[PDB]
């Protein structure tokens, strides 16, 4: 192959995930792949025979503030902000002993990186290697990030400022205030995060964003102001699932337990790959489920219990014939399953984009940064589910599933999703918004070189 990609995720599954996919899109229009990525959240690199690895930035011996941070939990990602501060130099001396050792007759068209890579602009200029960004999250958020200066002076990202929260935002309609603080509660962290987010992305040589014009069309003209460079909207789960990138094993016993269920009779519930809850919580949800009286399948990682080592607090039995729980699936390849009816989701982007695309209605939870966005677009512009906004409350959890579900009143939410997931089809076929944005994609990076 003449023309080489790196691509550099950030190593979270829901970064991992889409970056993967990406290069896999890339590989079957005939480019070469290398992954450059931490030791740390390494996916199996035995899965992808046709990609180079090459691991970077905590190799042994590691660096004084990387060495203790912990490898789970919600704290583990301080390595975001850690790598973005101190990793220029490795990543400079990676990209250029690779392009040393590269064969005559190959070059490297671009590096894509993960858009929380802000460090890495810097780094390719200074190569004169041309940057390409992969957003893993929505338009809807990139627009909410823009406005972060309007909501500071509205007093939206003070949290003291218990006012006004159930009011649509000023000069942004389509949230709730309280959504706005739900997102940017973290402040201290994100304002400085988010700022160099958006200006290495509009330094760079082009965006490419998991989504599909017909999920986002209200949020198109911010991107195209914004960003100078071109954007290309792309729905990597209509490519490919992204089994192939789980850092987990699956219980692949799911399907045979699904293949006895009617169609479109079970909840499939996941609440991420990160997110915890209190034991008052957990067991409200598990007594939600239970008072819904659908068949379901949940999703529990370990550690989502604060005090547990898994599902402790529930008893022997409990759930019944109807419930099933699972420590980890193949996620799409379960929501494409016939029996799945909806999603109990937190409203991760990957997770939403994933069940828009195989047609599956939602019910939204969240736990803050862009989850609350993504369940008030999805629930209010797009009308593809419902969302639990005020918590945990068994009465209104049982009234939702069955809403979403099965209520007659809940039909125009089955039908909004059946037809959602066919625009996204018709988007990939010839003339569709979603091959322009893959081919001239491809275009685009063949010519960056001349
Ligand atoms: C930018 C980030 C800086 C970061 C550093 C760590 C920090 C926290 C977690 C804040 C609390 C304190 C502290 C110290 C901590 O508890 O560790 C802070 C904010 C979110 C974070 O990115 C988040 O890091 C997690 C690992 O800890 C990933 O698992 C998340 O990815 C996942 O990525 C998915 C794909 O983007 C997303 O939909 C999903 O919700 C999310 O859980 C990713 O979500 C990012 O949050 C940003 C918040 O503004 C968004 O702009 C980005 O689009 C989104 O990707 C991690
Ligand atoms: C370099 C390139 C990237 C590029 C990718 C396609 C892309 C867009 C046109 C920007 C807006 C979104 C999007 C998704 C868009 O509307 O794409 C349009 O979508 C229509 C269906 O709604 C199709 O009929 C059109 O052919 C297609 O251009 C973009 C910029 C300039 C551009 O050449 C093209
Ligand atoms: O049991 C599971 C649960 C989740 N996932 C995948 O993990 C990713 C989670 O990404 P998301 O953006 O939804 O949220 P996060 O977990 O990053 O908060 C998605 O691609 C899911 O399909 C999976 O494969 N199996």
């Amino acid at each position: 192959r003449r023309r080489r990609i790196i691509l550099f995720p950030v190593p979270f599954q829901g970064h991992i995930n889409p970056i993967l996919q990406l290069a896999n899109v890339l590989y079957s229009k005939g480019f070469s792949i290398t992954i450059f990525h931490t030791n740390f959240n390494k996916p199996k690199t035995s899965n992808y025979p046709h990609f180079t690895f090459r691991f970077i930035l905590d190799n042994d011996p590691q660096d004084e503030r990387i060495s203790n941070l912990p490898t789970h939990g919600p704290l583990a990602g301080m390595r975001i902000p850690i790598i973005n501060e101190h990793g220029a130099d490795e990543l400079r001396r990676e990209l250029e002993l690779l392009m040393l050792a590269s064969e005559e007759d190959e070059e490297v068209s671009c590096l894509i990186t993960d858009a929380l890579w802000y460090f890495a602009q810097s780094v390719a200029d200074s190569l004169n290697l041309r940057r390409l960004v992969l957003m893993t999250s929505s338009l809807f958020n990139f627009h909410a990030h823009v406005s972060l200066p309007q909501f500071d002076e509205l007093g939206y990202l003070d949290p003291d400022d218990k006012t006004r929260l159930e009011e649509q935002a000023s000069g942004f309609p389509m949230l709730k205030v309280k959504d706005i603080k739900s997102a940017y509660s973290n402040w201290q962290i994100l304002k400085e995060i988010l700022g160099k987010m958006i200006k290495q992305t509009k330094a760079s040589s082009g965006v490419i964003w998991n989504s599909f014009k017909e999920l986002e069309e209200s949020e198109l003209e911010t991107v195209i102001r914004e960003i100078p460079a071109p954007s290309f909207l792309i729905p990597l789960p209509k490519h490919l699932t992204a089994s192939s990138s789980s850092l987990l094993d699956h219980d692949r016993t799911v399907f045979q337990w699904l293949d006895q269920q009617p169609p479109s009779s079970v909840l499939y519930v996941s609440f991420g790959s990160t997110s915890e809850v209190d034991e008052k919580d957990f067991l409200e949800i598990a007594r939600g489920l239970v008072d819904s009286k659908q068949s379901f399948l949940w999703v529990v990682r370990p550690g989502f219990v604060k005090g547990s080592t898994w599902v402790e607090p529930l008893p022997d039995g409990f759930l019944g014939e109807r419930g099933r729980i699972v420590k980890w699936v193949p996620q799409q390849e379960v929501l494409a399953h016939g029996a799945i009816g909806a999603f109990w989701t937190h409203s991760g982007w990957n997770s939403t984009l994933e069940s828009v695309c195989e047609g599956v209605p939602m019910i939204f939870s969240d736990f803050g940064l862009d989850q609350p966005l993504n369940a008030r677009y999805m629930s209010d512009v797009l009308k593809v589910g419902v969302y639990l906004e005020n918590g945990w409350e068994r009465g209104e959890i049982a009234n939702a599933i069955r809403r979403v579900m099965v209520d007659e009143e809940g039909e125009y939410i089955r039908q909004n999703a059946r037809v959602l997931k066919q625009k996204a089809d018709v988007s990939l076929m010839k003339g569709g918004s979603s091959y322009e944005s893959l081919e001239s994609l491809v275009s685009y990076i063949s010519s960056l070189l001349e």
